[PDB]
């Protein structure tokens, strides 16, 4: 699987029937349709720098990986009684500036999108056992508004320059996702998937009604990732976003 025509979003069902599941990721927020939920509670983050592992180049994407046998690094509050543990954060970007995030919010599309992951180690042992649950993994999902550079992004923009090509990773420590999130923290959350193979209806997704920057030329960066391995015929990573999908009578369900 892949983006590409043959092997991307619309492909993706033939070896994956849950693509058109129920419970599929990303989606359209209609805010005249969602519903205030007045028991849900403040999401509270509180990630140790000292989790923080690895920079890889997946092929699709790159993903930064932290260390996760305790709970250094977690989420609670929102919808949850559980504490998640924090495993990974990544991006997904577009073609163009004009799309390029997976969550849509009454029809807009951001240029870009963070998601922090976290899975359930309160009910479960392991991220491969969480990863297929439906309780079992929780991601936070921040729209990247193209205008002004993002400071923020820095560390991480410059640890591309290390992982170029397919399979490439390095160190990436001493760092905490909780500085890439907007101040404000109130979320519209939904039960879904993944947004990539295996796409597993295992997400409770918490996505933030603030935006965070990110510049054209960071958005350059991104695309100058490339997907081929060392060696080979050079090939952008020119996007990583899959289409929103139906509700499917789902409730997206608002913290304000
Ligand atoms: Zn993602």
């Amino acid at each position: 699987w892949g983006y590409d025509d043959k092997n991307g979003p619309e492909q993706w069902s033939k070896l994956y029937p849950i693509a058109n599941g129920n419970n599929q990721s990303p989606v359209d927020i209609k805010t005249s349709e969602t519903k205030h939920d007045t028991s849900l509670k403040p999401i509270s983050v509180s990630y140790n720098p000292a989790t923080a592992k690895e920079i890889i180049n997946v092929g699709h994407s790159f993903h930064v990986n932290f260390e996760d046998n305790d709970n250094r690094s977690v989420l609670k509050g929102g919808p949850f009684s559980d504490s998640y543990r924090l495993f990974q954060f990544h991006f997904h970007w577009g073609s163009t500036n004009e799309h390029g995030s997976e969550h849509t919010v009454d029809g807009v599309k951001y240029s870009a999108e963070l998601h922090v992951a976290h899975w359930n180690s309160a009910k479960y042992s392991s991220l491969a056992e969480a990863a297929s649950k439906a309780d079992g993994l929780a991601v936070i999902g921040v729209l990247m508004k193209v205008g002004e550079a993002n400071p923020k992004l820095q560390k991480v923009l410059d640890a591309l320059q290390a992982i170029k090509t397919k399979g490439k990773r390095a160190p990436f420590t001493n760092f905490d996702p909780s500085t890439l999130l907007p101040s404000s923290l109130d979320f519209w959350t939904y039960p879904g998937s993944l947004t990539h193979p295996p796409l597993y209806e295992s997400v409770t997704w918490i996505i933030c009604k603030e935006s965070i920057s990110v510049s054209s030329e960071q958005l350059a960066q991104f695309r100058s990732l490339l997907s081929n391995v060392e060696g080979d015929n050079a090939v952008p990573m020119q996007h990583n976003n899959r289409p929103t999908q139906p509700l499917k009578g789902r409730t997206v369900r608002a913290s304000f």
